[PDB]
């Protein structure tokens, strides 16, 4: 099933539009995914598009190897949504060949280690999808090997990463199309195995559908919708009411739930009935499209768990975010609450506390909780309230 925002309700998407526009004044965040979504729905913003190229050119010279596989995949997608002059940058800077190397690097690490890539299956899926859409050299055999639905990298503890599964589905579907078309060769029987993978992932995705229509959570719904658009083969119209989902999302938007330019960007395409598979490197650009009118305090229970728990009383200004709490709590005692952050596009990401750094290969990270409950937002975004047990917990995957 595919449902779209009624053109009568197109105005409801205004906050996302604005939110993504304000991204301009932020060299910290990425403009790639922002421009990616916009271009994908036939909307062009010069100011953001200019910012995108700036970052892209800045990263081809230096950082070239520091850019992650998925990040490169995203760059490739944003430049090649439709055919324009900027698409040449894909074939000028050998980005596809670069992605093949970065993707292979992910593979190497999975063998050099217990099955963990340099990043994650979400990015891995992005890689395969990009390589697939742009005729890159990838092993369809290696795809079947590493993408089985029961793979550990689809799950975080007990939670099945809806985001990951959704992106996996999109990628796998692309290969599925690239196989039916003579666009690439594959060991016969692979199509079946891929379809089966896809079938399984969809059922898992739908299993995480909330009663209000959300799939996973708010910020996984956007791309879960895309995955479900392209996989009607594996579900009935009673297993999902798309219009309900669309309604719930529209409600949250009005509630400012997508103040995060990355959260906004990732939800935009599905709301307009678009998916990443709508990307055609051989032109579809609708250029003419686009036309736009224009002293309270609070206290919380700040826990930090490793084996033992170090908890304190923190009092901050109203409207303060989780990260601010962490910063004030680190002033109270640096030995116990001193931490390390990285900007990580999405916003501040907590890497180390007390010198204990998260390790990808060790499957370990710091989890953010509110009264023993995993947050749906990053530390910089999550506005804290009152009486909350704000726990930061050393965690693994099962
Ligand atoms: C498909 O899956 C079956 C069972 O897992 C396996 O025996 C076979 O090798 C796979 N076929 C291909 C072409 O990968
Ligand atoms: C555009 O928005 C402004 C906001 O002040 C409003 O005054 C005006 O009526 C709108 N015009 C059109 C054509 O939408
Ligand atoms: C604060 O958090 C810690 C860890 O969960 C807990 O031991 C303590 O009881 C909490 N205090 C309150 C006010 O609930
Ligand atoms: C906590 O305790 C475990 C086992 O008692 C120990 O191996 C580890 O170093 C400590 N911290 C963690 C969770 O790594
Ligand atoms: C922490 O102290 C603040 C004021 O310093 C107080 O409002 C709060 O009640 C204290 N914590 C608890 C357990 O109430
Ligand atoms: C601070 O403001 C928020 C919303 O503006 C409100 O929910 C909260 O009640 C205020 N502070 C307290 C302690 O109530
Ligand atoms: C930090 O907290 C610990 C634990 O109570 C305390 O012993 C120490 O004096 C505090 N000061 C620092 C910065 O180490
Ligand atoms: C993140 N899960
Ligand atoms: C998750 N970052």
């Amino acid at each position: 099933e595919i449902c779209e925002v009624s053109e009568e309700n197109y105005i409801r998407l205004k906050p996302l539009l604005n939110t993504m526009i304000q991204s301009n004044y932020n060299r910290g965040t990425s403009a790639v995914n922002v421009v990616l979504s916009l271009k994908l729905v036939g909307i062009q913003i010069q100011t953001l598009m200019q910012k995108m190229i700036q970052q892209i050119k800045y990263n081809v010279k230096s950082r070239l190897s520091d850019v992650s596989s998925g990040e490169l995949a995203l760059i490739i997608l944003a430049l090649g949504v439709c055919r324009n002059a900027e698409e040449n940058l894909i074939y000028d800077y050998h980005l596809i060949d670069k992605l093949e190397n970065k993707f292979q690097a992910e593979i190497e690490n999975m063998e050099a280690h217990n099955g963990t890539p340099l990043t994650n299956y979400y990015q891995l899926s992005l890689d395969v999808l990009a390589l697939c859409l742009f005729n890159g050299n990838y092993s369809t055999a290696e795809v079947v090997n590493h993408f089985t639905p029961e793979n550990k990298n689809y799950y975080f503890g007990s939670q099945f990463s809806v985001d990951t599964g959704a992106m996996a589905v999109l990628a796998l579907t692309c290969v599925k199309k690239s196989l039916i078309n003579g666009q690439i060769k594959a060991d016969e029987g692979s199509l079946k195995n891929i379809s089966i993978y896809t079938k399984s992932l969809v059922e898992k995705i739908l299993s995480e559908k909330k009663e209000n229509g959300l799939i996973g959570n708010t910020f996984s719904t956007g791309e879960a919708m895309q995955a479900l658009f392209v996989s009607s083969d594996y579900y009935n119209e009673n297993d999902w009411n798309c219009q309900q989902t669309l309604n719930t999302v529209l409600t949250e938007i009005s509630q400012g739930a997508f103040s995060n330019p990355n959260a906004a960007a990732q939800v935009l395409p599905a709301l307009m009935g678009k998916t990443f598979l709508d990307i055609n490197k051989d032109s579809s650009c609708v250029s003419a499209s686009g036309n736009f009118n224009i002293q309270s305090y609070i206290s919380v229970n700040y826990s930090v768990r490793i084996n033992e728990t170090y908890f304190t009383n923190v009092t901050v200004l109203n409207g303060s975010v989780f990260l601010s709490v962490m910063e004030k709590a680190q002033k109270m005692n640096d030995t116990i609450f001193g931490f390390t952050m990285e900007e990580r596009s999405w916003g501040p990401y907590i890497t180390c506390i007390q010198g204990l750094c998260a390790n990808n290969n060790d499957r370990t990270y710091w989890e953010l909780l509110s009264g023993g409950e995993p947050l749906s937002q990053g530390a910089g975004s999550y506005v804290v309230r009152n009486g909350e047990n704000l726990e930061v917990r050393w965690s693994k995957y099962l």
